[PDB]
């Protein structure tokens, strides 16, 4: 599949790739462009929606603008962006297979005008002229009278309604809502009855939001829309009343459950679809069986009637052949979790269709020659430079609950609980669902959905030139208007969202204090709530001090503030529960007013259960269990087989009930903890923004002082670096919060739901045992006792629990990608003598410049840099090496010196500021100098020629310690508390001067290390199944 890119908004209408077609059967016409076979792009807003809508409806997440995609420049930008996104999808193999399947899954055509697909009529045409035999009227040609007599529904009709162009997918701009990607069918009846119908997509590529620490690739959103459209193209769309429970709305006061259509769950991807699609089907519906039956019927219709018809063109026949070569179970198992792993795209995974309730979005503008390309985000998802859009002030904020804290009657604050925008249901779904006894009516999968898709065979299918249209292929478009209600819940004890909002502010004159009541009741609005104790303590300990004037004074403060933000936002306590080992985040209690009574959040969490954090406790509801032994007259063989079959069936039923209770835990209990994770995440981000603003205010105050311009520029660089350091220490806090609350949720399942499920199923086990006993009580002659003993269930019979299984249940592809792309080393040198290959694995892509004079030999455990030629240097360039005021790092390498002073081994130095390790006397010396004169010199002696030395140097600015390890022993434990900013160049140089040396495994880490890690690394590297001499040579 080749995406045609030679298109523009000014391209002439050739009626072959650029067309003007009527919108359904309305009076509107629109321009469409063909970018792929049966795939069109329409660079304009959707016709059906009203570009101007009443402010009453205006759904939440409501960026609304009637002047978007109006000018031709914006239209051409949209078309180019969509072409770029399609090329990005088509680049890999999974995306190419998906696009080929979309391009070949034409909706099933209707038969001839009389019904049926078997064969058309015959016409006798072209009678030969008369001759001596004469009357050659019968000697003529035979013709299929209706050729390609089938009637297609996937077609766009020109404005004059005399031309038709085949079309499976057309991509439009957004409707009324600017940021809302949607997929709409052409005919509702044909999207559910197995015929299949074309799809229209509303996609906005210019905006995206940020989740955690990454941006959402629009390619994944377009892929999700295409996967959803694959349902319509196959006519397997379920009814609109097939909603499954999605989230218990704990923010409410009445028990209500959010609901989600099954297509959204199947195609969204994440942990939610894997909590529903289980190994036995705890949730089953007639939809899966009906869809499978209809799909098999249509496949049989094709194989018996269409396949074999010689009066139908290959453009439809071959495309239908490839359409039915894919089993329907493959489409159900096709989710975003497959393409995210096949594309290395990080996306939200838990409750990803309800994120409107959790956090408020902030959108970013994306232009598409620069910010996004065929390879995706430029400079990666994490590090792509994007600018916040100007539409962030145009977002519609329609809440679902305006919490109004009251003093003693005035409103202290007001807040908003925005809704997920999902269909509600007051009736409890979990207490009205009967688990089926008699049972593949579901997905049951993975990574194998598109094996039957043949890219070459599909691409070799000639395009559909002429279309025999079906006059009733579209019906109408009905916009779904819906008003958003509210509920002014009035409380006296502040909700967690009141605590969350108390920390946000707009007036940049912070006076942060640890008193929520004082913050909310203050009139000047100069108070901001914060839980960072040492930050507040240190700031309140320097009130009576002279102002910061010299850049030294600055640096020292910016050091004290970052070395307090860390010991405040990265504080955990190891509380040993009767359920596991837990690290409890100490400030979590005073961040959201959860167990905030007394003066210890750890104590209450270590006294009450891990469920006391959440409010909607005890939400379990046992389903309507059935538990269906049907006369006697069997020998000791048939009876045993029947008993074994009933045993297996009952075990399966018990597993299904257990999976139902797992879903009950996930929907109603983990949602509480996920919401708590989101609120804690927002709290750290807020309290980061607070420090950032505090230091920026100091800088600005220092700028208007008697400081040299060069010193001020150095100050600014150090502050820009310490901001990234603060971001790192907050990300560490985020990880701590996530781990702690996930462990709490897992334990709550293992200590508050599993015993309840066991107690509930004890009665079912007793009933099953009684039924088996009654049935067993054509002869046995006391063997009936043995049979009844062999087929009686016990408490252990239905123990499905495994903490590893549930811990891996809540792990998604995003977590795996984050683990695979989170290195603890800035630089990790790799050498391989195969062609001499020198590279870096750390992922920062350090630029390595090495002369050809260097070679490669086997030093200790692999290829080692051998600097035989004198005056040969190797340099490594990376931004992170520039260092700063507050960042810890470490250098680890293996050195072998052949020469027998002052050889300048390695140095990252700029005039004075920097660090260096250089030969002197008979050993290496480590020198570290700042931009203020202060320096530290360490002489690590006893480094003789040859041998093999392992040097590990660690600088930690959090504790202000310099640890020097040689081989596996501590050589120095000095203090660097007198060393300020050491900002140096972005390059690290390795120079041999005139000293042939071997350098092996040189590595620069982004954090400090410990003696245990050094010893472990040394001994694990030295063990390579090789005998060594007294020096180290093998």
């Amino acid at each position: 599949m080749n995406i045609n890119d030679n298109l523009s908004i000014n391209s002439p209408v050739d009626n072959k790739n650029v067309v003007v077609v009527r919108a359904r059967k309305t009076d509107t016409v629109f321009k469409a462009f063909k970018v792929a076979p049966n795939i069109w792009v329409a660079p304009e807003r959707y016709y059906g929606e009203s570009l101007s809508i009443d402010e009453e409806y205006k759904v939440d997440g409501g960026i609304y603008d009637s002047n978007f995609l109006s000018q031709d420049s914006e239209k051409d930008k949209f078309l180019q962006a969509i072409i770029t996104l399609l090329k990005r999808i088509n680049s890999t193999n999974a995306g190419e297979k998906l696009l080929s399947l979309i391009s070949t899954a034409i909706p099933f055509p209707y038969g001839y005008i009389g019904g049926g697909y078997y064969a058309p009529n015959m016409i006798t045409f072209g009678s030969a002229p008369k001759s001596n035999k004469k009357l050659n009227s019968l000697i003529s040609s035979t013709i299929p009278f209706p050729y390609a007599g089938y009637r297609e529904t996937n077609y766009l009709s020109s404005e004059d309604n005399k031309s038709f162009y085949a079309s499976n997918i057309v991509i439009f701009g957004p409707g009324a809502n600017i940021v809302e990607n949607n997929t709409v069918f052409y005919k509702k009846e044909d999207a559910e009855n197995g015929m299949g119908t074309m799809t229209e997509i509303w996609f906005q590529p210019f905006l995206t939001y940020k989740y955690d620490e990454f941006y959402i690739d629009p390619a994944i959103e377009l892929i999700k829309c295409l996967i959803k459209s694959l349902y319509f193209l196959y006519g397997i769309k379920p009814s609109d009343d097939l909603v499954i429970p999605y989230r218990l709305r704990s923010e409410l006061e009445n028990i209500e459950y959010s609901q989600l259509n099954i297509v959204d769950l199947l195609v969204s991807g994440g942990i939610d679809p894997k909590f529903i699609n289980t190994d036995p089907y705890w949730f089953t519906d007639n939809y899966f069986s009906n869809a499978k039956k209809v799909f098999e019927d249509h496949r049989n219709i094709y194989e018996t009637q269409i396949e074999g018809n010689n009066a139908i063109g290959n453009d439809i026949k071959l495309r239908l052949k490839q359409k039915f070569r894919i089993n329907i179970n493959d489409i159900w198992e096709l989710n975003l979790n497959y393409f995210s792993k096949e594309f290395s795209i990080m996306m939200p995974d838990r409750f990803n269709n309800a994120l409107k309730h959790f956090y408020r979005k902030q959108y970013y503008k994306i232009d598409y020659p620069e910010n996004y390309s065929i390879n995706g985000f430029v400079n990666g998802q994490i590090n792509v430079q994007l600018s916040l859009s100007d539409r962030n002030q145009d977002i519609i904020n329609k809440p679902e609950e305006i919490i109004n804290l009251l003093n003693n009657n005035v409103s202290l604050m007001r807040s908003n609980i925005y809704g997920d925008g999902l269909k509600s249901t007051v009736d409890d779904f979990y207490s009205n669902y009967k688990i089926p006894y008699n049972r593949e009516y579901h997905f049951n999968n993975n990574d194998s959905s598109l094996d039957n898709v043949n890219i070459g065979v599909i691409d070799n299918i000639p395009e559909i030139i002429d279309v025999n249209p079906y006059k009733e292929n579209c019906d109408k478009f009905s916009p779904v208007q819906k008003i958003t209600s509210t509920r002014e819940i009035n409380t006296n004890i502040p909700w967690p969202i009141n605590y969350l909002q108390a920390q946000n502010t707009n007036n940049e004159k912070f006076s942060l204090s640890s008193d929520f009541v004082e913050v909310v009741s203050s009139k000047d609005k100069s108070l901001v709530y914060s839980f960072l104790s040492n930050v507040m303590f240190y700031l309140d300990s320097i009130k009576d001090n002279s102002p910061i004037d010299t850049d030294k004074k600055y640096y020292l403060w910016l050091r004290e503030i970052f070395r307090n933000y860390s010991f405040d936002i990265t504080a955990t306590q190891e509380i040993n529960t009767d359920c596991g080992i837990n690290k409890v985040v100490t400030w979590f209690g005073k961040a959201l007013n959860i167990l905030n009574t007394s003066d210890s959040f750890v104590e209450e969490f270590q006294n009450l259960g891990p469920i006391s954090l959440i409010n909607k406790k005890e939400n379990l509801s046992m389903p309507i269990i059935e538990i269906y032994i049907p006369m006697l007259g069997l020998p000791l063989n048939d009876l045993n087989e029947k008993l074994f079959n009933i045993y297996l069936k009952n075990i399966l039923y018990f597993k299904k009930v257990y999976f139902n209770f797992l879903d009950q835990w996930w929907t109603e209990y983990y949602s509480q903890y996920f919401d708590l994770i989101c609120m804690a995440k927002q709290s750290i981000l807020a309290q980061e923004k607070l420090i950032k603003q505090i230091i920026q205010n100091k800088l600005q105050d220092l700028f208007k002082a008697d400081i040299s311009m060069d010193k001020l520029n150095l100050m600014n660089l150090a502050t820009e670096k310490t901001f990234i350091d603060l971001s790192n220490e907050s990300q560490i806090a985020i990880n701590n919060i996530n781990d702690f609350l996930n462990k709490s949720a897992i334990c709550v399942f293992d200590t508050n739901i599993y015993p309840k499920f066991i107690s509930f199923m004890e009665q079912c086990i007793n009933s099953v045992n009684s039924n088996v006993t009654a049935f067993i009580q054509n002869i046995t002659e006391d063997e009936k006792l043995q049979l009844i003993k062999l087929n009686t269930f016990m408490n252990i019979d239905f123990e499905f629990f495994d903490i590893q299984s549930i811990k891996d249940l809540i792990t998604s592809e995003t977590d795996l990608i984050k683990e695979e792309k989170e290195s603890d080393y800035n630089l990790f040198l790799f050498t391989l003598q195969e062609d001499k290959v020198i590279e870096d694995i750390s992922g920062k892509n350090t630029l390595v410049k090495y002369s050809d004079s260097i070679s490669l030999v086997y030093g200790v455990n692999g290829d080692a840099l051998y600097l035989k030629e004198p005056d040969e240097s190797v340099s490594f360039s990376n931004k992170a090496f520039e260092n700063g005021l507050t960042n810890s790092f470490s250098i680890c390498f293996w050195l072998r010196n052949l020469g027998e002073i002052t050889s300048k081994l390695i140095e990252n130095k700029a005039d004075n500021c920097g660090w260096e390790i250089y030969f002197e006397n008979n050993g290496l010396v480590f020198s570290i100098v700042d931009c203020n004169g202060n320096e530290e010199n360490i002489y690590l002696s006893d480094v003789i020629s040859k041998n093999w030395y392992y040097i590990s140097i660690s600088i930690d600015r959090l504790r202000n310690q310099l640890l020097i390890f040689i081989n596996d022993k501590l050589i120095a434990n000095q203090s660097i508390e007198q060393i300020l900013n050491i900002y140096s160049s972005n390059t690290i140089s390795l120079v041999n001067e005139n000293n042939p040396i071997y350098i092996e495994g040189l590595s620069i880490l982004n954090r400090s290390i410990t003696s245990e890690e050094v010893v472990n690394n040394y001994f694990s590297y030295l063990n390579n199944s090789y005998i060594r001499d007294i020096s180290g040579e093998r």
